[PDB]
């Protein structure tokens, strides 16, 4: 729109940063919530340029979902019309799109299996009793 208000921008934006939270020995913490409150700060008393609010705002629309690739387009639009204003921040943001990557290979199918995720074979029989 013409401005978007910090309160429904820093919620979905906390929660997304939470997700990361999860694995905090990838430095995710200090990190994005040091910017996260930065964030905040400079939205209200920064008093941020409108054009950076409102697409900013498109992040949060798609920051809902697993739109990590999406969420690099604004940044890509940010660094050509007003980067030096948001070249903060945005260094944590951008990380947790980098490291967002990395918990789609986190599976989850480890729920009492008893034959791996498809089937599993022993080339070891335990015992050289038929060898």
């Amino acid at each position: 729109g013409s401005e978007a208000v910090m309160e429904d921008v820093l919620r979905p934006l906390e929660q997304a940063l939470e997700d990361c939270r999860g694995h905090t020995r990838k430095q995710v913490c200090d990190d994005i919530s040091r910017r996260l409150a930065l964030l905040q700060e400079q939205w209200a008393g920064g008093k941020l340029s409108i054009p950076v609010k409102k697409r900013m705002a498109l992040l949060v629309q798609e920051l809902s979902s697993h739109r990590w690739d999406a969420a690099d387009d604004i940044h890509r639009s940010l660094m050509v019309d007003h980067v030096t204003e948001v070249s903060q921040w945005m260094v944590g943001v951008k990380r947790l799109i980098a490291e967002k990557r990395s918990l789609f290979s986190e599976e989850a199918a480890n729920e009492e299996k008893s034959a791996a995720t498809a089937e599993k074979n022993h080339t070891i029989p335990g015992f050289q009793q038929a060898s």
